[PDB]
């Protein structure tokens, strides 16, 4: 099983997201960027977000709280020549993203300023990326793993408190870093609305080992019990109509659903740059 699954589907699209297309899609919850192009000038208007809300879609805003993104409104050119102590190295897997010491006041305040705009736009939730920065800094030896974990839990709670002062029913959904719950006293578990995970059954088109998947599910199943919904995205769609591709999608859908996760099969290029519609599958019939 009696899984908590309050949405029949979900969409994840961080580029080229079109409110009008989203609103008539049958997707029930949509995680998008707060801007048409990532930049301040591309910020979606209250009106554009209302198009989705009026159609019954819950829009949710992506916010990277674990890294600075150099195309965002907050990025200062003086950071090159006068680098803040909290501004760390560029992510080799994501050019333009930089790991941040997210526990420093300046970064938290950048992020609240980001949340300020997201609320005014009319977003009904926030989707919090790079939780797993707690692991980056621990793996670099910069602070202890428990310190890094506690600081991130606390940051997420201060975020919750910020947004729900203004919008009491705001959805709060972390992405990945679910093993941070080893360091929680209960308050993070109870404060989130749900949790999202990338790469749960497949890493792109390659299946994960059962033991690796099982360890992640232990965290997520316990959250589901508490009435927290689980969003899953695996990047399993290679874009073809091959048997191998379509059966992998169905297998991923199957595995997600029997474990209380609401699946979305994304394109294997990780670009999240269209609304990935798969006939007879996504969204369901």
């Amino acid at each position: 099983e009696g899984w908590f699954m309050p949405f029949d589907n979900w969409l994840y699209q961080l580029q080229n997201a079109d409110p009008v297309e989203i609103s008539s899609s049958g997707f029930e919850i949509a995680v998008i960027d707060y801007s048409k192009d990532g930049s301040e000038s591309g910020e979606y208007s209250p009106e554009e977000i209302k198009i989705m809300v009026d159609a019954g879609v819950v829009p949710v805003a992506y916010v990277n709280i674990g890294q600075a993104e150099d195309y965002r409104f907050y990025w200062k050119e003086s950071w090159y020549t006068n680098t803040p102590e909290w501004l760390g190295e560029e992510d080799p897997a994501w050019p333009g993203n930089y790991f941040v010491k997210y526990w420093y006041n300046e970064w938290k305040e950048i992020v609240f300023s980001y949340l300020d705009r997201v609320i005014d736009q009319g977003f009904k939730g926030i989707y919090l990326d790079r939780i797993d920065s707690f692991e980056y800094w621990a793996q670099e030896g910069v602070i202890s793993r428990r310190s890094a974990a506690r600081k991130m839990i606390n940051f997420v709670l201060e975020i919750a408190e910020y947004v729900r002062e203004r919008k009491p029913d705001m959805l709060i959904i972390p992405q990945n870093g679910e093993n941070i719950l080893d360091f929680d006293d209960g308050q993070l578990a109870s404060t989130v609305s749900g949790w999202a995970v990338e790469n749960l059954f497949y890493l792109k088109t390659i299946p994960l080992e059962e033991n690796e998947t099982k360890s992640r599910l232990e965290y997520l199943i316990r959250l589901n019990r508490k009435g927290k919904f689980i969003l899953s995205v695996d990047y399993v769609d290679d874009g073809s109509d091959s048997f191998e591709n379509i059966s992998r999608i169905l297998d991923y859908y199957e595995k997600a659903k029997r474990n209380g996760c609401i699946p979305y099969a994304a394109r294997s290029d990780l670009e999240l740059d269209e609304m990935n519609v798969i006939e007879g599958i996504q969204p369901p019939e």
